[PDB]
DNA sequence: TTGGGCGCTGCT
DNA sequence: AGCAGCGCCCAA
């Protein structure tokens, strides 16, 4: 539980990003996945109610709040997102590849 | 207006 | 462990 709550700065190595995500194991990987998806041109997150699509689950959460105000957004975990493919594996590697021992 | 992401955590 | 969500400060 201690090692659960330790801050690990995860550095994004995408060209001229170099942002540091102040991550914790407790948070899970969603904010890291979303950050990598933001560096990719594809809009692989699809709304469950309308035609909208976007890059990140954070974008989709904003979409639901504004367009689907009375509806819960559901099914947008890393296990629901199409991640097991080469395009995403490549972008994840570019951003965080040297830090996968810490991420898992 | 959009929304990154900090910090949160109910739940499995 | 860590998923899969959320409130909200502030310019990512
Ligand atoms: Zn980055
Ligand atoms: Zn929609």
């Amino acid at each position: 539980k201690e090692e659960m709550n330790k801050v690990h700065n995860i550095k994004c190595h995408f060209d001229n990003c170099n942002r540091k995500i102040h991550w914790k194991i407790r948070y899970g990987k969603l904010r890291l996945v979303d950050h990598a998806l933001s560096h990719q041109e594809e809009k692989s997150i699809d709304c469950q109610k309308c035609e909208y699509s976007c890059q990140t689950t954070r974008q989709m959460r904003y979409h639901y709040k504004k367009i689907h105000a009375n509806l819960k957004m559901e099914g947008f975990g890393i296990l629901n997102i199409p991640l097991q493919n080469t395009k995403f594996s490549d972008v994840w590697n570019k951003c965080f590849g040297d830090q996968l021992k810490t991420i898992g």
